[PDB]
């Protein structure tokens, strides 16, 4: 149907916007602490601590399969990245501080992206 196509054009446009949002967010991680999943080789206990791991690469795979239906879904994943790190790592570590900074800087990008997704529909 033409209705199905139109919905698909809307998913495609959201995916275009979310990709630019992802690059902006990722630029707030110059150190690349959040670029890839935490290694179960190097942190064998990770899954006993963190039930839902997330990283930017895994967000990118999902994005390119157009697996984010809305911005809420994309934000949930971004927040897991931050939130997982602030749980597993202690306050005085470089990892915890890098999540605090990504959260703060990312919150600005997302404040406007929420207006763009509403605005453009």
């Amino acid at each position: 149907s033409m209705e199905q196509v139109a919905m698909e054009l809307r998913l495609t446009e959201l995916t275009r916007l979310l990709r630019s949002v992802l690059d902006q967010l990722q630029d707030k991680d110059p150190a690349r602490i959040f670029a890839q999943p935490v290694s179960l080789k190097e942190v064998p206990d990770y899954l006993d601590h963190i039930k839902h791991p997330m990283d930017f690469a895994t967000m990118r795979k999902r994005l390119e399969a157009q697996g984010y239906k809305n911005l809420h879904e994309f934000e949930e994943d971004f927040d897991l990245i931050i939130d997982n790190c602030m749980k597993y790592n202690a306050r005085d570590t470089v990892f915890y501080r890098a999540a605090v900074r990504l959260r703060d800087q990312g919150g600005v990008v997302l404040r406007q992206a929420r207006r763009e997704v509403d605005s453009i529909g």
